[PDB]
This record gives structure tokens, sequence and C-alpha cells, in this order.
């Protein structure tokens, strides 16, 4: 099977690669196996697989981290991400992101049913496992549980049977047979639980997929639309019917080539402990636990050998900046264009955090409108902030055709010298806010609301009549013959 | 002499240093010398040294490119720099800064007057230059001019005689005998001339001394006090006397190893076109010429074989950028710890292209305080941007002690996870705004007025308790002894 289409394909791939490193010997997933993930994360080091986890039995597990992270060198960068697409492992930023907006335009290709598959080679029912024996990791030394679920795919349908939605949400052991984690609005999961709370009958039927087809952990990351099913959205970005087959314990369809599946349910009426968690702005609050919701694990079935992904997760560069960042933006960008603005390119700065998205802008389609800074921001920001797209970002950062917004630099050089402080800004503080962000959960005001802003880094002459700057570079300052000459002379006058 | 105390020194130092580059086949002063140059601080390559300019003659002149902008490595990043202050090449900016702001408390050393210096070597009287003639540059290719002046001191004196400015502002060529320059509020160079206009008898009497010693430009591009004489300054920053020789046609001194010494007059009448110019922000505008003080040039007085030293400033990273933002970073340190605020570091980060200080605040001091985030903002913002060292700086970003501030990644981390926009901050509309920054004086508001921010990126309880998280980051997220563990058996494991 195909890399994009199988996790143990995807491994291969990074071997072969030379993406990955084999670690044969015990390492403790207390702390050790994390620790070495998060120095790979911030260092942009090969992917770790540790193939001899301490307390690894019933067959249960090896993990590989930062299947997500970058990589060295600036050609291939973005390749392990490459990797969960086909894509070339030296495609750009605008080339993946391109390829998950793809199936925005297309007919679904929806899942096909088989009766097996490697999910299936071994089971443990409800008297046979214990979660917390399985060697769960402890991924920073001040969170409130070993989070099991960093990289997999929740699965939950609505109760009509309509929608069926994959994403990522954390989740943490709570004992032998449950877990707890983040369940909030407006993300799917959360829509979908309140549909079931409304009819009041049953808990969600539920499952967790671990280890799943790499293209559909990245739509799992991806805000596609309300009512949309990732299956099919990734079948037609694919260009193939994903393999799926029927849970045991209950008429959800896994992956077939899932390493790890949990079967249970999703509670409508209990919680239990949850958090606190080291997350992706970089911060942990130890002791703050708050109720989380609460799931029953009735089942597990695994693939020989399995491989648990784990996304140590907090300060650059992780799975929560390349995925959650991007992947925001990309649906942002095409939210704007549907809305009529002019938006060629959006990208969540990783030096923002990802709390901000830079806007590119046809500066010669918003010469045609005719507008105002104050009233461009005004619609782009509505547009953005009242949408569940624009749920984690915090700044929208408004640029011309210059600038190059997958460059953190460029954008930096923009908004420091192009948007004027309160003059060419615009707060929301009547929108939904992402808590998890310091300054909002943990800050001087409503952990839900605000805090947004629009910042205008077109420049006066970019609404009328076009740029009026050459920039003081290189590039732009000096004519191309004599660019040419100093480059074609740089090693011979003696420099590097 | 010394390498601080004398700019044919300092250039051997660079030498001997591996840190330049000599350049001894022809180069073009019409943008070959500036194009390489700005390659080198684009790059952080070694500094060039042209000695071999066309159109080279009465033996003016040679070019020394990119005096003070950053070395490769991060070992000796600012080694330029230190090399300027007789301090080791590996010094940090925060011993770069304390050595500038050392003299400010300490009696001033007044300089020595001798008879001769190198500086005298060689003269031009009023018939025998001419200012279009020699190898001027054209630094940028939309420039309104050759700019001669842009890492020279010019010197005035208050009419009264108590007060001697030394101070780096452009100026570029204006015809056989004369400069057109930027002289605006609030820079010393103004408040002199000011005082000249009101008396109103006679033009200025005036000096612009280009190669002086590296201590001396240094305090040059410093917003040392009103009414403070720098070369008492640096005399008591360098433990030494500086040693002046008198100008030929009026009673100013100079100093005695000065490269090229430009004497005459700043007019207290006349204007001439002036600018554009690639300035620091990294932006021309072209064609954008206003009317700029007007300089009467006398005499020329030079070294044989007289080298001038060249910024090739725009985008990052020059001398504009290395030397007036840190120096007016290290200048607001001080002046908010004379009035009584916590502040033990700031820095001006290279990525707010050095329209940003980051304030690093005593917390304990600041609990002790028992005061908030409105009056905090407040307090600080108004002695900083109400005070001359302050101009150049629209944002202030205020940090815990868990920051570096001169690490840009981590006041970029902070500012964006610890600042609620608008909230968390107060806007500045009734301050002078530094017009030179392209959302000022080409922006959508007042150039002159207005645009600066105070951001708190303090969090809640560091004005109350205590730093209530830690770092979800290799650092603080595992114990000492696992972390110490991992770096021992990184490269056994097979990471680099
Ligand atoms: C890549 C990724 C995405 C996480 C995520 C993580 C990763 C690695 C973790 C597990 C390491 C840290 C926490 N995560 C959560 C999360 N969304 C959320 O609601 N709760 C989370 O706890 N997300 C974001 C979430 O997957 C996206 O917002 C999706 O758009 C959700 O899918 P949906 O649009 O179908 O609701
Ligand atoms: C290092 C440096 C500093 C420049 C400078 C440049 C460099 C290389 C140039 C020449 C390349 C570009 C323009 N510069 C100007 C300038 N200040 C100003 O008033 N006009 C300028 O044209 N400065 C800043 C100025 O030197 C500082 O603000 C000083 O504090 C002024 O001294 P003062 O406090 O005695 O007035
Ligand atoms: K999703
Ligand atoms: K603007
Ligand atoms: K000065
Ligand atoms: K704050
Ligand atoms: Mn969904
Ligand atoms: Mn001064």
């Amino acid at each position: 099977q195909p890399a994009h289409l199988c996790f143990r394909s995807f491994v291969e791939a990074l071997k072969v690669d030379n993406d990955l490193v084999e670690i044969n010997t015990p390492i403790d997933p207390n702390l050790e196996a994390a620790a070495i993930t998060r120095r790979v994360c911030e260092t942009n080091d090969k992917a770790p697989l540790f193939n001899n986890l301490i307390g690894m039995k019933n067959g249960l597990f090896r993990i590989l981290g930062a299947p997500g992270s970058l990589r060295k060198s600036s050609a291939d960068r973005y390749g392990r991400l490459a990797r969960h697409l086909a894509l070339p492992p030296t495609a750009s930023m605008r080339e993946i992101l391109d390829k998950m907006l793809s199936a925005s335009d297309m007919p679904p290709i929806p899942p096909t049913i088989v009766p097996t598959g490697p999910c299936k080679e071994n089971s443990l029912d409800d008297s046979e496992f214990d979660l917390t024996e399985l060697p769960v990791p402890l991924i920073h030394k001040s969170d409130g549980g070993k989070y099991i679920q960093t990289y997999g795919m929740h699965i939950v349908q609505s109760p009509d049977g309509t929608w069926t939605n994959w994403s990522i949400a954390r989740a943490m052991v709570h004992d032998k047979n449950h877990l707890t984690g983040l369940v909030i609005p407006p993300q799917h999961i959360w829509q979908i639980h309140q549909m079931w709370k409304k009819e009041g009958r049953s808990d969600v039927p539920w499952a967790l997929a671990f280890g799943v087809p790499p293209a559909a952990i990245m739509a799992s990351s991806m805000p596609i639309p309300d009512g949309v099913t990732e299956a099919g959205y990734v079948g037609a970005m694919t260009g193939s019917s994903l393999e799926l087959v029927k849970c045991d314990t209950n008429d959800l369809y896994v992956p077939a080539t899932s390493e790890i599946v949990l079967e249970g349910t999703l509670s409508i009426s209990e919680t239990g402990p949850e958090g606190p968690f080291g997350q992706m702005h970089g911060y942990i609050f130890p002791g703050d636990t708050h109720l989380g919701a609460k799931y029953k694990v009735n089942r597990i079935t695994y693939r020989n050998n399995a491989i648990m992904p784990m996304s140590s997760c907090g300060r650059l560069t992780d799975e929560t900046h390349t995925m959650i960042g991007s992947l925001a933006a990309a649906e942002i960008r095409k939210l704007c264009q549907q809305n009529d603005l002019p938006i060629t390119d959006a990208f969540a700065p990783f030096e923002s955090q990802v709390t901000w998205v830079a806007l590119r802008v046809d500066t010669e389609k918003l010469r045609a409108m005719k507008t105002t800074s104050e009233g461009f921001r005004k619609r782009v920001g509505d547009v953005v902030f009242n949408h569940k797209a624009g749920y984690t970002i915090h700044r929208l950062v408004l640029v011309g055709d210059d600038i190059d917004v997958y460059e953190g630099k460029d954008v930096l050089w923009a908004f420091s010298t192009r948007c004027r402080p309160g003059m060419d800004e615009t707060l929301f503080e009547d929108v939904r806010g992402f808590p998890l962000i310091p300054y909002m959960g943990h800050g001087n005001g409503p952990a839900h609301r605000g805090g947004k802003v629009v910042s205008d880094a077109l420049m006066p002459t970019e609404y009328t009549t076009g740029r009026n700057w050459e920039a003081a570079d290189f590039n732009q300052s000096y004519p191309e013959d004599l660019k040419q000459k100093v480059l074609d002379n740089w090693t011979k006058m003696g420099f590097s």
C-alpha cells in the first residue's frame, strides 16, 4: 500500500528517506520518549521510532514521534508532510495546502467497506485490557494524565447517519477503561456530541483510530466544512476510495490498516478530570485541571507490532504548528475567495505561534473595489472571525503582492513597517475566542470571546493607484545586470 | 593606536580577525560598491574594503562597507561591533550595551587638543575640490543623490560653546561645494541648529568627520542626553581623553586620526532638494524629494590613502539596525530605571525592523508595586514615548523574567502568546512619531504624531503572586537528569 494510504508504509517511507531514527534499546514512556521527540521538534531532526518501549506487552505498542514535524534542510523542509499526501518531498507549502484544498471542488469519493484488514490482527475485550497498564506516554512533566491521544482520529457520526466526522482532539487515560479529553465548541466532535445530547437517548457511538492513513490524519486536522464527511473528502483528494472495516462492537467504520483502534462510547452525561497538557502555544499551567468529556473503551483491536504515533507538542515546531496552523490558513484562503475577497494565499506564521494568519491580497483586484482600509478590514474580519475556520486565529495580517506569506521574515517585515498600530487595525471583541491561547484562558478578559484583530499592512496606494516604493534590498535596489555581475564575481572576490 | 580609538587601526583589526575582504580591482561607486555591501549585510558576510574605486583621485577615497554589521557565526555575531569598543569579539549584546551606558555614571573626560594629526596629511581648499568629481557612491538605484554621508559624524556646537554634539545624520552631494541632508526634530543637530537660527546672526559652524574613532561613531549613533558632549562621554567610556585637532577654517575640533574631514557651515536660512534614500526600514519611495538642510563645504582635509566608511542600509541587517535600534534600546533601559521602573534589559528586535523595543521586567519588583497592566503600561509609555530616546520606537513590549529580550524568537513568542490584542495594549496618539517608518510618513495618519503602543506581554499572575506556568519545551518540561541523559545519548541514538 502506498505511504499516503497506510501508516505502516509511511513509516517505511520515512526510513527509506533517511528521515527516521530507529531506537531499539528500551525507552521509558514516562517522559523519555516525549523528551527525545521534543528535542527532535525543536531541532528539526529525524523522526524517532521507539521500537522498545518499557512496559510494552499484549504487543502494544511501539511509538513514532514527530510524524508531521519539519526536516532540517530548506529544500525538503516540509517533506514529512509531503509524504502524508503522495507529493514530492520538495513540495512547497503552497503545493501542500493546494492539495489539501483540492477536494473542496470535487465530488466526494465515498469509502469502500472491506471485510477485514490489518487492524483486526489482534483484539482485547473488556476483560483483557487495562489502559493504565499500557505504555501510554507522559508527554510533559506537569501533565495531568498520560496522553494516549495526540495523533489519532476520533470517529463520530450524526444521529441521522448522514455525517461521519474524523478529527484530532486530545485525550488522556482516566482509568482502566475510560479516557477523558477536550470536546469544545465549535469543533465538529462537539457539534455531533450536542446532537446526541439533544436526542437524549444514548451515549455517542465512538471509535479512535491511531496510525491511520496519513492522508486521513491530515484531513482530520483541517476545518473542512460542517456536515462534510472527511472520508469522502480524503477519497476525492487522493483519487481513491478509502478502504474501511466495521468496528466489532458498533457500526462505525475505521481505516482497514489502522495500527490501533479503540471502540466505545463518548458520554452524553459524564465528565472527568482532564488536563492540564503542554499545548500548542508552548505552555502548561500545572494543576489547571478541569472537567472534560469522558469516553468508555469496550474493545481494542490492533496490528501485529502496532505503532502509536505521538505529538510531543509545545514550543516550535511540531504537528500543532505545521498542521493546525497551516490547514486553518488553507481553509481561510478558500473561505475568503468564496466571499469574493481578493486573497491569493494564506499562511499562519510559525513565528506567531500560529496565532496569526497572513493574507496575501491581489492588489489589482483590490484597486478595482475602490474601497478603504477601514471597510476592507472590517469585511475580512467579519468573514473570517465569524467562521469556524477562523477559530484558532487571533490576528489577520493583510499584505500586498510583494510579500511571500510562507516566509515569516517577510510577514514580520510587512507587519512592522506597513501597519500603523491602532489606526490601521480593527479589533473584534464580539467573536468567538480561542481559550487555549494563554492571553485568553489565563488572561485578563473573557476566555471565550474577543481578543481578535485585523492588522492592515497594505500601504495607502495599494488601494488606489498601485505600489509606490521599491525595497531597499539587493533584489530591488540594483539593476539586473549588476546583480548578476555581483553574484558571478562573489566567490572570486573572497566572499562565501 | 588601538582599534577603538583609530579607524585605520580598526580596519587592521578586521583583517587580522578574518572579517575583511580586500577588493583591489576597480569597483564602481555608482551602485556596485553598495550592491556588494548590501549583499554582505543580507548574508552576514565579511566587511568589504574597496581599495580601487573608479574615479578615485586627489587620493580620495577608498570605501569600507558594512562597518557595524553582523558576522555569520553565533559565537562572534556582534564582533564588529565589539571591535568598536575594545571588547572581546565574543561579547554579548548585553555587554556591548552596558559598555555604551557605562559613561552615564561617570564624570566626563574632556578631550585633549593636539597640534596635528593624520587627518591633516592632505588638504583641498575651495578652488581645488569638487564634491561632484569625487567617487561618492550611489547607494540605491532610486536615491535622489550620491550619499557621501552614511557613517561620518557631524560636529556642531551650541552658540554659547557649552555643548558640542557628535551625531550621524544622512547627507548627499548638492553641488561642487554643498550637501543637503536630514536635520529633523528632536535630534541634537536640529536642536543646535534651532539655537543658531534664534540667535539669527550666522550660519552654524560645522564639520563632518568620516572614519572617526570607532568608539566615537558608536556614541554618535546613541541618544545620550541633551546637553551632553559626546567627546567627554566617549572619553569616560574608554577611560582615555580623545585627541582632537582644530579645523583650519573654524574653531571646531575633530578627531586627530579622522580619515576625511569636511569643514564649513550648516545654513540657518537655505534648503535644497534631499532624498529620497533607501532607509533603515527597508524602503525607498522614488521621486519623494523634499527640502532638507543645506551645508556649505569650505575645506577638505584627509589622511593619505583615506578610507570612507559606508552603510548600504535597508533590509536586515546593517548599521541602522545594529546601532540605531540597539543604542536607543540601551538608553531606554536606563531612562526606565531612572524613572523607578523595574526594567532590567531592553533590546530592539531585528525582526521588528527595530521599530519595537522589548523591556524585560523584574517581576519581583513589579509584584511589590501592587499595580495593574493598564496603569503600568500607561506609566511606561509616558516615560518612554515622551522622551527623545523613544523617538524611533513605536511599540514597547513588556515581558517577564523568563524572556531573553536579545533573542527575537523569544520576544515573538511572548508577544504572540501573552498579549491580548486591544485589551492588553495602550495606544498613544499624542506623542511624537517617527516619520521615516512607512506607515507614518507614507501612511494613513499624521506623519509626525501618534502611532505608538505599549503591548503588555506580562501574564496576570506576574503582577500578583508569580509565574504560574512552565514552558512546554525541552528545557522546562523535563527533569534535569532526563534532559542530560537525552543529550548524552543523542549522537549514540542516531541524531545530529
Ligand atoms: C494536529 C493536531 C490537531 C489538534 C490537536 C492536536 C494535534 C496534533 C493535539 C492532540 C496534539 C493537541 C490538541 N489538539 C486538539 C485539536 N482540536 C481540538 O478541538 N482539541 C485538541 O485537543 N486539534 C485541532 C483540530 O484537529 C482541528 O481544529 C480540526 O479542524 C478539527 O476537525 P473538525 O473540523 O472536523 O472539528
Ligand atoms: C547608525 C546611523 C544612525 C543614523 C543614520 C544612519 C546610520 C548608519 C544613516 C546615515 C545610514 C541613515 C540615516 N541616519 C540618520 C540618523 N538620525 C537622523 O536624524 N537622521 C539620519 O539621517 N541616525 C540616527 C542617529 O544617529 C541617532 O538618532 C543619534 O541618537 C543622533 O545623535 P543625537 O542624539 O546626538 O542627536
Ligand atoms: K477535520
Ligand atoms: K497600512
Ligand atoms: K549622539
Ligand atoms: K498580558
Ligand atoms: Mn469535520
Ligand atoms: Mn547628542
